Parts: structure tokens; sequence; C-alpha cells
């Protein structure tokens, strides 16, 4: 059995060969990167005389479908004029090759994961994170344009890239799940550890999801560790409850999914189900961060820019991320705007 005359492999995905030249054009070097979607090879363009990205969509109608998708909103972001649009990785262009949809993207280098891997996951410096927090609330606040509305709905530390390995400018990547403000056709979106407390209800989202999984990021990225590493939705939850405790009465009153999670007591209250966790919002923010002891396991008492001043302000903003209402969690307009982000 051959697929696609040979070109493709079993799984719809084309067989990357280093070396091979694409359109007297490209030269494909290596895979950087794989998934679902397809693959990533990193390439060197002739004609610009730069190395690009090119994601490989794999040979089927449905991902092909997908793909559209994301060049669709890739390009409807790359008209918009404003400056903030460079937080955004840049698609060059886009061809069909041997039947498989190739993006080209500019190439970029590590994403804040393997930034984080590089530290042993002790995180980086409060003083990175405020810049990564700042391009990270631009990017959201771009994305917030009424005519873009764009939800990227897998935010994640993977999915940010930066631009340069000595400089701290970065990108967000992967529109691939990414829709605009409408009807909720999915449900089950986001990645577990970034998943806003209104997907696990099965409630009706907007784009203030991209904020929490923005606020759960940052911590993070200080930290070392995922906030709320969750081994299931269940799980996931009762992380969230430790550190917020019960979400109000009036959110679970309209939850779909809110007896997946928690029970109604007969006075119309909400206790967890039972089945392991600290009391609801017993784990404090205040002590995840370290803020008096010298910030996460004490490794950055006497660094300069972690004073309790310094904490208390990214406390404040990251608790105003991971506000459980969705209207009433801070917005990227007036995340810009708090004292953290003032020199
Ligand atoms: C590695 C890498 C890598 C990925 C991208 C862009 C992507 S990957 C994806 S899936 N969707 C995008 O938009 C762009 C540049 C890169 O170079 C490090």
């Amino acid at each position: 059995k051959v697929y696609n005359d040979g070109y493709d492999d079993d799984n719809y995905d084309y067989i990357v060969k280093n070396g091979e030249k694409w359109m007297d054009r490209y030269e494909i070097d290596s895979l950087i990167g794989k998934g679902s979607f397809g693959q990533v090879v990193k390439a060197y363009d002739r004609v610009e005389q730069e190395w690009v990205a090119i994601k490989i969509i794999k040979n089927k109608k449905a991902f092909l479908n997908q793909a559209q998708i994301e060049v669709r909103l890739l390009e409807l972001m790359n008209k918009h004029d404003t400056e903030m649009k460079y937080y955004i990785v840049h698609l060059k262009r886009h061809f069909m090759f041997r039947n498989h949809l190739c993006l080209v993207f500019e190439m970029l280098s590590y994403n804040l994961y393997d930034l984080l891997r590089n530290t042993n996951f002790r995180g980086v410096s409060l003083n990175l994170t405020r810049k990564f927090a700042q391009q990270m609330c631009t990017a959201l606040l771009f994305l917030a344009t009424p005519e873009l509305s764009i939800i990227h709905c897998d935010l994640k530390p993977e999915n940010i890239l930066l631009c340069n390995p000595k400089r701290s400018a970065i990108k967000i990547v992967d529109f691939g799940s990414s829709c605009q403000l409408g009807q909720r056709i999915y449900q089950y979106i986001q990645s577990r550890f970034y998943r806003s407390p209104e997907v696990l209800l099965g409630m009706p989202y907007d784009l203030a999801i991209d904020m929490w999984s923005l606020g759960c990021i940052l911590v993070e990225m200080h930290t070392g560790e995922p906030l709320f590493s969750g081994a299931n939705e269940v799980d996931q939850m009762n992380k969230i409850v430790e550190v917020l405790g019960i979400p109000p009465a009036h959110i679970l009153d309209q939850a779909p999914k809110a007896r997946k999670f928690f029970e109604k007591l007969p006075d119309g209250t909400w206790n967890l189900k039972k089945t392991e966790y600290k009391p609801p919002g017993t784990r404090k923010l205040h002590n995840i961060l370290g803020v008096e002891t010298g910030g996460p396991g004490g490794r950055r008492a006497g660094e300069s820019g972690h004073t309790v001043a310094d904490y208390l302000k990214f406390k404040d903003l990251i608790l105003r991320m991971l506000d459980y209402d969705p209207k009433t969690r801070i917005q990227p307009y007036y995340a810009l705007q708090h004292s953290f982000f003032k020199k």
C-alpha cells in the first residue's frame, strides 16, 4: 500500500526528507513540530533569503478545512494596520504542494515551555514575566478588536514563542483551534490546565477565556509549575476551588455542568462533591507566589524587582484575570493600565 504517490505516510502526513527542495524555492532542513493537524518544518526560502517555518497540513478534507479557517483568521489579522499585530505569528504566504496545504510563517525561537524546562521548572524572574504579561495583554487587546473578536482558544506556554533567543519579545502562534465570537458551537475547548471555569461548567464563553488562560500562564512562568495541574476536569475544578473557593451561586445556578463538580444543598448554596484537596480558597495565591517569603521556594530572596510591593501588584493583577465571573474578569485594556506595568 502506497499513499499519495508515495509522498504521504499511512497517517496522511507528508514524509519530510531533509535536503528536499520545493518549487525551486524552499529547502527543507528538519521537522520542528508535529500534531494531529500535520507537521512543521524549518525550511530556507531562497527567494526572501531567510529561514521560515512551513506548517504542512496533512492530506485530509477535515484537516484542510480546519487550516482554511486558520488562514482566514491569520489573513484577517494581517490586514489590520495597528502595530499590536506584531505580537501575533506572521503568515508570510500559503500554497498547495503535493495535495498538502502549506502555511509559511516567519521563523521564531524557543517557546515559553522550553524556557520553563531550561530552569528545571523553577520559573523565570518577575521582571521577565512582567515583559511577557504586557506583550500578552497587548496581543489579547488586539484580538479583542470588534472586527476580529478572535478567541485563541488554546493559550499555553508551548503556544508562546520568543522572536529571538537573546531578546524577550514574544509572539502568540497556532491559531489552528481559534474561533471568532459567536454561538457556543464547541464546549470541550482550551488545554485542561488553562481551561476557564465557563468551559468546565459548559456555560457560554467569550474572549475572557484567553484572559483566564493568561492568568494561569503568568503564575506558571514565575513559579515554574502549572497553577492548576488537573488529571481530569473534576481534578481541574477542585484545584481551582482550592485557590479561589466555590464559584459564586449566581454562576453555578446557570451552569449546565454545575453538578459534575458541585451539589446544591437544600438552602440553595453549593458545596463540592467528595470522592485529597485543601478546604476551598485556603491555598492562597499570596503563598503560592511567596509574596513575603522571597518568591517561589524563596529562590528570589534579595533579587532586584522582587520586593513585597512588586509581588502584591503581580498578585492583584493575577486575581483579576482569575475572576470566576467572565463579565467582570479584567479585560486587556484595563490589565495594561494596572500598577504592575507602571515603571
Ligand atoms: C517550532 C516552531 C515554530 C512554529 C511556528 C508557528 C506555528 S506552529 C503551529 S502548530 N501553528 C503556528 O502558527 C512558527 C515558528 C517556529 O519556529 C520556532
